[PDB]
């Protein structure tokens, strides 16, 4: 369960990522229910102008104005902001599944939710209880040198990270670079007269009204999700958190023999203390030796 | 079961969010089916006027009129409404939500649970377990009036919450009130789409506007009562100093005088939860007072 | 979930017909959007027809201005004004487990009713564990200390009741006085004549004959559902439910001692015994002083 | 569930294969959807030429045309990409659920997660009955996995056959990518009836169906790339055996057999996923253990 | 449940099934989504004639065109692909659901599961007592009931010849007027008093996507085919029609085991074709030796 | 559930009917989907004549000539082959669940249910105080419901009454759908008479939607030929043994046990029809049905 795992970063990403994923959603649909551009041929008691055309050459004159006078930004939009959250969400589903990454967190849960609810560690302040210990005790030892040597669990995360934060600066510069050429009213000067006649025609997208207004919004969410992925960088710059430093646990414990947490353990530890600060107890309190002994000298 | 700390203002304004909610997807729903405009040249047996323009020269007219003539306010209204409710939504629900604040508030709740529950209140109210139990429950009590009474940091962060609230809600009231008074029917474009069309002034007409200004009424309606709820909730907060309770009545009621005056974040906390259930404030002030400790030490002795 | 006694006839009745109702609302306002509206033609005063030579977008311009300043505003939005009054009654009546303290005094006694309904030893003592009976007397001395105080409960379904039969006398006033505007053709005369160029017009409503006699239908129901809360008044009025008088089972059990509770206890207790009467009498053997003595003897 | 019998050259490929699902949708629903080829007759302040043609005869026209006149890939690039993707899979599908030998998997799977937490497994690092239980199976694994090859030949071809197929696929959808253009220059027959000769056509979905092409190139690419990796790390191990040198140092055991054909390929593929259920097997695998359990059954 | 006789040809048989009856649908979806055949009346600066006929006009010559002109397989070929496909459905999966060998297969199933997992087997074949008799006796009164009649070696049999008959034809007809599935026709159609004209020319629409589902559910018939074929050589080209427990009398130690023939011997040898040693789990009580050891032990 | 009383005619029939409603659900839709008859006004490098009619006026051509012009079997045929599928299905099972003769069968199945794995069963065909009382029950029920039901005809009377109905059924069906099927063609000629309105009197319609009735009305005569042959083969097997009386004759003989007498007309009718199942549960139900077996319980009882 990651309920737990999961600091604060990460549920305002995954609000923000939904949101998007929503804004994005909306404006597809929009552009699908719609007519899109719909052009006339530019004329250069009141009475209309006969255009004189018939109902397959008008077909033939918005087919050619869209895929010839409508830049790219303001005709796939929403098709760009889908893959960007695409982008944004599966570069944040690796180190929970990437490969060699998945057994050790299902351990590391499994042991802080066995070695929790304990009658030894409210204490800390008959054979069958002893011999529990005593296996939780070798088993967190044996855990605690299986995630001692090759730490996947900062090199994942500090490059998710990093790769969010380049995702994010190059989707802000490109989505306000070309925000401002989607416009109404295109002048396509489309040279196909040999059979449609006229020369020159005007043309209206039906959708620019909510295209940039949706564009500005979905500017703003990302720059919001930019800043909270640039904090939660600095986070990862603010202090060494390769070891812990397990000075509250010893100095409130009075079992100050614990060996100090560090590399993937101290990295747990550390993210567990923004969900509960009773799990990194709960596993010095089985990882020492003093209170081991004495375990076992009380299970007999 | 966060539900005990939750007034019976937090209980309207979850209603009164779901029905503007629903008011804006009606809205928008609506908005999005229906032929919005329908707009005609004019003339700036009485046989009917030949304009003849084609089926696509009408469309752009109706095109460049439902964007240069119709208002903000009406062409864009249920959006508005939509974004408002979600952030008034969004804004109650976070005074709990902050992240690293939901402790305080579950351990007040849990505390009291095991405080209304306990035989021991009942034995001091007129074994074995018991006297551990109770010096338990004491030493438990002692700490969250060590930690929990620490700082008034929950009681800083509901006043700027409802601060909030009051704050939109007199901008959603005004922007409304000043802007429910350009949803028309029949408006005038004069657009200059002339070489190209034929003709420059015309008449346009919002075919879902008499609806759409109806419904604004009703949400300017509920959006008064919500206001209102928050006018109460800044003088719950606001005509007495909620940071400095006294339990003076329970002390008197059962006998003991010596379970103090408590003060800042239990204070605020007790007072905001007296008034959904006012008798659990008794049974957890009754555990703090050393005539408990030393009943329960006397008993397991 | 877990409130099915909780509910004389009466509110039975009530959530059926307030359920059919909203299902004509909703068929009511899918037929005021689902089809053509009110179709109307430009008054013209061997045969040969005569030649209007009108477009299909002026007759649009004159259908969309002839049937929204013609037709009366019952006629319009009538389907909409039942949804709404619909949705008032629902709220009405199942506001009685929202307030305060009316979910508090509920969930205290449906928990001791459920505790008591199934007490072996209520049984056990109407015949004629160990520390079981003196928790679940301990417990009814809790319910009757806290909710058997004052008539909190019993003033809300005293004003509820009054607010629906207000309600349903002013929907029958509204909707029998404004129910012979909807006819068919109506007459309209709009002066949008240098646009489309003639002046008055006749209109057709063509979904009007159906709802009118809707509206006849929905009213019907608003009778009936009426009657039902007229007659809910006198069981809120015909004998004062203030004080509950289980003197039937004093004679029926043997045991003549049972209190003869008052206020909230003894509204609940008659509305529950309307529900059934096979809750009281389990619930009386946790009440009497007599099985309390007679639970500590057989103890000792 | 053989999800641990899964290395990094079956999870990648597997969501690439999602993805090119997903891409063959969305092509095939939006050639659902539209209009296709609109076109209209040549000439081989301006008032408008009248074309003057009925409203069936240019439906004849737009269906002549958008059957003579647009290359074989553009006409059906959708349907193809859906057919060669279903393809694809299905050969990854069959590799670790082959029809006839599904059976053996499953017993080694089971034989392991037995092994992984044998009680003797941490007295051997550091109550017979089910030791000489795991033994007997372990004993029957021996007899008959290890005795049976025609496993890893099928775990050659279900990644020798998706190379070919990837060189196909980039070939073809390489060269006839060039052809799937705006505008084509229709020169039908159909005179006598329409009334004109030569006429211009123009497809509507192409644009969108070039880009959507060029993605699907990638992909591809990608999932190609994921193969030959794969290829390439089958073809430069040699692991067809079982050299039991790591644990037995980490655990002094000097009775570790070499496992050979069936269980080696197991244990090699397996060696990705993680490296110690090899030690648990190789433990219950060793003639001292089976020794020393005998001599503790007094 | 009953999957466990289910060789190679049922695999194949239910994949290629479920293929065919894929192309199918996707086929009749089309049938009618488009517009069928496009015709119009043939002429027997360009500028474009004026045909001049009406919409209901065109669409009476439409619907005569297209119904006298285009031929049994170029019309109506998504239905006749699913009828084909259902036949070649339900021929198969008859064995397991048909009255006067459903019992048969129930007692086959029964019995295969009883003498499956008995305490005594582990000790019997690896080197309580009177559950292990019951179970062998009636074994035994179920195989003398089996014994006699092939009421299951010739509904497999039949079905196999079945399956090839319907494949030939099938293969025949899809392949010899696959060459009418063609784009524009001549219809030479005689309504001429009232559309006014009288040889026309047509356009069926969907005519090279059917002719290549066509080639695509050929192949696919081929296929079920190839395995049918391979299925129906394993029927009749080896003795099915009697056991030979020759490896249970070389490999467990009891060597007094008849061969059971029939009924017995084509499930026993079908069976065979997914596990073998589960016929081991139940050669143990082949052997009245075993009866008298089991009866040894419970003395 | 009584899937056991049911020969192998009703596994098919009440499969194949199936199978028939399937067609007709199929040509409803076929009949509210597409379009139906096409007519146009008859006349009696040209260019085409110019009728010059409306979009309405040949709205109300096309109502009137496929109304007057088409006849009753070729207008609704999907509604009749539902319709007469129905009727089929419902005498199918009006034996099982009529009122006041479901009780019997019950009754059977559970003492069948009862005696078909019985340990005094198996005792007394080999060659406890509960496998006493257990064997006593079952005499005393079995004596019970053996006066209990075999004394009247509510048994057989069903089942031959409905298989007449449902032969009858067939033979009109086959009568009616073979007789009335050389009148869907593609071409009828509707000599209307609405000339003052629309203008021209004589014309020609084509039902859009002809052929393809005419091939499933094909398949559903066949498939409702094949129920009626087997309708005829069970008549046939169900009016020619006489099955009024069962006696176990060939149990009799092969476990010279001869104190089981044969049952008469209820009984013997459904343990005929439940000989059509499985012939063990017969044995077994006969096993528990002697004196032989009471007296031993009786004994054991000591």
């Amino acid at each position: 369960a990651f309920r737990v795992l999961k600091p604060w970063w990460d549920v305002f990403t995954d609000y923000l990522s939904v949101a998007m994923l929503m804004i994005g959603v909306f404006g597809c649909t929009l552009q699908v229910m719609q007519d899109k551009i719909i052009c006339l041929p530019k004329r250069v008691e009141m009475k209309g102008l006969k255009t004189d055309l018939d109902l397959q050459q008008y077909s033939f004159i918005n087919q050619m104005c869209y895929e010839r006078a409508l830049h790219w930004y303001a005709k796939y939009f929403p098709y760009l902001v889908l893959i960007h959250t695409l982008v944004f969400m599966l570069c944040s589903n690796f180190w929970f599944k990437f490969p060699g990454s998945s057994s050790k967190i299902e351990h590391f849960i499994s042991i802080l939710g066995k070695c929790f609810d304990s009658p030894w560690t409210t204490r800390a302040l008959d054979k069958k209880e002893g011999e529990q210990a005593k296996a939780l005790f070798e088993k967190v030892k044996k855990f605690r040198l299986h995630v001692e040597e090759g730490d996947i669990l900062y090199a994942m995360y500090v490059r998710q990270t990093v790769l969010k934060v380049i995702k994010f600066l190059i989707i802000i510069a490109y989505n306000s670079a070309l925000v401002s050429k989607v416009q109404f009213t295109v002048d396509c000067n489309v040279d196909i007269q040999d059979m449609t006649g006229y020369k020159n025609f005007s043309c209206n997208h039906t959708m620019a009204h909510l295209f940039s207004k949706l564009s500005f919004c979905y500017l703003c969410f990302v720059s919001i999700y930019g800043l909270t992925c640039l904090y939660t960088l600095y986070w990862l710059f603010y202090r060494s958190l390769r070891e812990y430093s397990f000075e509250y646990v010893r100095q409130e414990t009075g079992i100050d023999d614990i060996p100090d947490v560090k590399n993937d353990f101290a990295f747990m530890l550390h993210m567990i203390d923004q969900y509960d600060p009773l799990y990194s107890k709960r596993f010095a309190v089985f990882l020492s030796e003093v209170s081991e002994n004495k375990l076992k000298q009380l299970n007999l």
